[PDB]
């Protein structure tokens, strides 16, 4: 076997542009001890009342006022009484994938 000849007809060398190769090897997935939800599947929650489930706080400084994210709940709307313990109240983990399909 032996050749060599041109045409540059088709363009099969990489694959498709949005697809990065080796985007990046850490692999981060929904939690499955909360199953994305930040607290022990074990434990209950309470209702917060800083943002009142909308997971959004107000700070009144004088004439003036600021606008962060909750912190009693964390911008959840709720207090978990005990965060997970894989996530730590994240949402997602390190889930060892080889394949990994997106859609499913
Ligand atoms: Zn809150
Ligand atoms: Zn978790």
């Amino acid at each position: 076997g032996s050749s060599g000849s041109s045409g540059m007809e088709l363009t099969f060398n990489q694959a498709a542009k949005g697809v990065n190769k080796e985007f990046t090897v850490n692999i981060m997935d929904t939690c499955e001890r909360c199953n994305g939800k930040g607290n022990e599947p074990g434990t209950k929650v309470q209702h917060c009342h800083y943002c009142g489930g909308s997971g959004m706080e107000t700070i009144n400084t004088g004439p003036f006022v600021m606008r962060s994210t909750c912190r009693r709940c964390g911008g959840r709307g709720s207090i978990i009484i005990s965060p997970c313990v894989v996530c730590r109240g994240a949402g997602q983990a390190k889930q060892k994938k080889r394949s990994g399909p997106s859609s499913g």
